[PDB]
């Protein structure tokens, strides 16, 4: 296990998302379903112009699991996935700028569901979970899992789980009082209302 610190925008990001009194915490869904979404796009492109890259699974999804045992809720697509270039340095590097920017907007009078505007709509994950583990496969890469309950730092590290073909599975380690994510009911009404054009098939399992 390699641990690492958030570069002080993203720590100070991740403390106002945990800190600001907000109580439109629903689009923390649309904002993983929507990067969900973008890393699908990525691979269906790619794909075109070399088909082998859908070895690891021709099937373009996004499922969302609920699960009141371990309070978690999963964001599972097949995108494209992320290498540990990306989670070490290159997200880290784009969050740097949208950080700024989205800070800027907020102290103009943007509010927190303009998040993913700035390319950094992940981190409001951080408005229902008190951890977020990531497991993530690229092609071009192994199977790593990324894991932080923010306090400035993150984790990652080779995972030995499910082998997952390609793609990305965000997982919830949903906050004491946000178990309403985990209802099928509040689930749907969610999707329904900010993610009901996306271009991929969305699975809600049941429990
Ligand atoms: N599902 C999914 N696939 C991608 C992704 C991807 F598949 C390729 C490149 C960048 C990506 N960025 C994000 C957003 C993201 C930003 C920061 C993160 C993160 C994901 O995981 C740990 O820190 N996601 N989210």
């Amino acid at each position: 296990v390699e641990t690492f610190a958030f570069q002080a925008e993203i720590a100070q990001l991740m403390s106002l998302i945990i800190n600001t009194f907000y109580s439109n915490k629903e689009i923390f869904l649309r904002e993983l379903i929507s990067n969900s979404s973008d890393a699908l796009d990525k691979i269906r492109y790619e794909s075109l112009t070399d088909p082998s890259k859908l070895d690891s699974g021709k099937e373009l999804h996004i499922n969302l699991i609920p699960n009141k045992q371990d309070r978690t809720l999963t964001i599972v697509d097949t995108g494209i996935g992320m290498t540990k270039a990306d989670l070490i340095n290159n997200l880290g590097t784009i969050a740097k700028s949208g950080t700024k920017a989205f800070m800027e907007a907020l102290q103009a009078g943007a509010d927190i569901s303009m998040i993913g505007q700035f390319g950094v709509g992940f981190y409001s994950a951080y408005l229902v979970a008190e951890k977020v583990t990531v497991i993530t496969k690229h092609n071009d890469d192994e199977q790593y899992a990324w894991e932080s309950s923010a306090g400035g730092s993150f984790t990652v590290r080779t995972d030995t789980g499910e082998p997952m073909g390609r793609g990305t599975k965000v997982i919830l380690h949903l906050k004491e009082d946000q178990t309403e994510y985990l209802e099928e009911r509040r689930i749907k009404e969610i999707v329904k209302k900010h993610s009901q054009f996306i271009g991929y098939p969305i699975t809600l399992f049941v429990e």
